[PDB]
């Protein structure tokens, strides 16, 4: 319903902005405040996650050997495997998206900007499908911004 659309808007905006390598502060949609604040939080926490896990991110990127949109279509399986284990929390969700931004920068490097939208959708699809009930219990992105945004 609303949860998918809002998630996709947040994730797509962050991956896109990360790939161009400058912030975009165009406002969001109707639920403008929450989505804006979630995006600001992703910039802060997400950028730190990428720095912290530079090595593992780099090693994993290399093993994924991404070239084109067909590869992008084939990322979902490893993504699901690595994320749908065990504990759910917002830090883990930021880690999933942060790895998404890391790949999106690579896609830019190899002139595969067309793939960034499919990537974001694939991330959103996995997030909302596997964690729907938990996300609803937290009041979704409101729960994220309420407690994590500074
Ligand atoms: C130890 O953690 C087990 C899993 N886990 C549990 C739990 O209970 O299982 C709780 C918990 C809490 C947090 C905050 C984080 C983790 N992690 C820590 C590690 C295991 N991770 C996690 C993620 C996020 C989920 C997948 O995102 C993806 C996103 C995209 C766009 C693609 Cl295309 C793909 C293929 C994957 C990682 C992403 C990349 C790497 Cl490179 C590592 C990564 C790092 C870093 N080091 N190494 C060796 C790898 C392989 C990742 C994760 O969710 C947690």
């Amino acid at each position: 319903d609303e949860l998918y659309r809002q998630s996709l808007e947040i994730i797509s905006r962050y991956l896109r902005e990360q790939a161009t390598g400058a912030k975009d502060t165009k406002p969001m949609g109707r639920s403008g405040a929450t989505s804006r604040k979630a995006l600001e939080t992703l910039r802060r926490v997400g950028d730190g996650v990428q720095r912290n896990h530079e090595t593992a991110f780099q090693g994993m990127l290399r093993k994924l050997d991404i070239k084109n949109e067909d590869d992008v279509k084939s990322l979902s399986r490893v993504m699901i495997h690595v994320f749908s284990d065990g504990v759910t929390n917002w830090g883990r969700i930021v880690t999933l998206i942060s790895f998404g931004a890391f790949v999106a920068k690579h896609l830019k490097t190899i002139n595969q900007e067309s793939c960034i939208e499919p990537l974001a959708e694939s991330i959103t699809d996995v997030l909302v499908r596997t964690k729907r009930d938990w996300l609803v219990k937290q009041r979704g992105w409101d729960g994220f911004v309420e407690f994590f945004h500074v």
